[PDB]
């Protein structure tokens, strides 16, 4: 028997299933064709051993330490939430261990926070923000108010929202604020704070169960009507599919309308994923699918498991997805996986986004000099 190369990984499969049980269809799938493909350094089998982190830093923590020390896994991988991303993280700096964070979209992962051995997939809070504060930016009104779950994914993506929209259109003004806990929305005095204030604008962050409850308790007390609403993540299926014919018309959003993709690359995975799984893939599933893809070519480029060359090995490093080849920059440890922006709309009783267009990474970052400054100096 040939040594496995193993890669723990963590997420929250007890508190959010609706992304993480896609996400693991995406990365079990991954992983089977690669070693179908003979796996990796000379017929080496690719495992993962996975852990629930019941949304909580501490208990992520604890399984990033139990997987190194009982399993020896050669790299972390995963998270769903921020903090728990943020707290895995400085656990894997201490170690001197690989850490692919896939799903956690704080900007502090790469930036404030960034460190040597962490590396991370999906656009951050900063690049949707970017993406969603550039069509705001396009809409004849100032008066904006925000509503966002109060922890640091929240946080961050409601500052640099802010800052971004400000950059373009001075004067802007924010005119209220809201900070439910994350899936503890008190939905009635929330819309009613927003309303208070008469925005012109609403820049949501609300997401999976949260998002349902502000949707129709808004739609009630007609906080939407006549207004703009710009929204992170609500055009992606896990969130948007479970509210059927609720789901919000006119939204600007951040999302995947993986149904009307029609290049090959990205049908080949649709197709893929449904002889396997017998199951329509959500965005977790693209998620899934290429965090392991870009560990696989890691650990084959590398030529090894040391931590070192495999931290160095990912600086600039390329890979193949379902939408084209990706890169993470050397400056950041970001990777240029982008998102898809445009409007939701019903479709034969069903949420979907139309007029949309893909916006790749690379083209809501700043440079690499300006990042590397962002750093820890040490
Ligand atoms: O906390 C996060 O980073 C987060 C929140 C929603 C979806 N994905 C990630």
């Amino acid at each position: 028997s040939l040594e496995a190369i193993r890669i723990g990984e963590i997420n929250s499969y007890s508190q959010i299933p609706a992304f993480t049980l896609p996400y693991r269809n995406g990365w079990q799938l991954a992983v089977e064709q690669i070693n179908a493909a003979g796996g990796l350094l000379g017929g080496r089998p690719l495992e993962v051993i996975s852990r629930d982190d019941g949304g909580d830093p501490g208990k992520a923590v604890t399984a990033a330490q139990e997987l190194l020390t009982r399993h020896g896994v050669h790299a972390l991988a995963g998270t769903f939430l921020s903090h728990v991303g943020l707290a895995v993280s400085d656990f894997a700096r201490q170690r001197k261990v690989l850490f692919m964070a896939s799903e956690p979209l704080t900007d502090a992962l790469t930036w404030e926070k960034g460190n040597r051995y962490t590396y991370r997939l999906r656009p951050s809070t900063y690049m949707q923000a970017a993406m969603l504060a550039a069509e705001a930016a396009k809409l004849p009104i100032t008066r904006w108010a925000t509503i966002a779950p109060n922890y640091e994914y929240g946080q961050s993506a409601v500052a640099r929202f802010k800052e971004l929209l400000l950059a373009a259109r001075p004067e802007v003004t924010f005119v209220a604020e809201q900070w439910p806990a994350l899936y503890k929305l008190d939905a009635g005095p929330t819309v009613q704070a927003l309303q208070q204030a008469e925005p012109e604008g609403l820049f949501n962050v609300l997401f999976g169960a949260d998002l349902p409850k502000f949707v129709r308790e808004g739609r009630v007390r007609g906080l939407f009507a006549g207004r703009q609403v710009v929204s992170m993540l609500t055009g992606e299926p896990e969130y948007l599919n479970p509210l059927k014919d609720e789901a919000p018309e006119g939204w600007i959003v951040t999302g995947y309308p993986w149904y009307d993709i029609d290049t090959a690359p990205h049908r080949a995975f649709v197709e893929a994923y449904r002889a396997r799984w017998k199951e329509d893939p959500f965005v977790g599933s693209l998620v899934g699918y290429n965090t392991l893809t870009a560990m696989a070519v890691a650990f084959e480029k590398a030529g090894g498991t040391e931590s070192e060359t495999l931290v160095e090995t990912l600086k600039d490093m390329a890979f193949s997805t379902p939408m084209g080849p990706l890169s993470f920059r050397a400056s950041d440890h970001q990777s240029t996986m982008g998102a898809w922006v445009g409007r939701t709309a019903l479709r034969d009783g069903k949420g979907v986004m139309v007029d949309w267009r893909y916006v790749d990474g690379g083209s809501v970052l700043p440079p690499p000099e300006v990042v590397s400054a962002w750093r820890p100096a040490g």
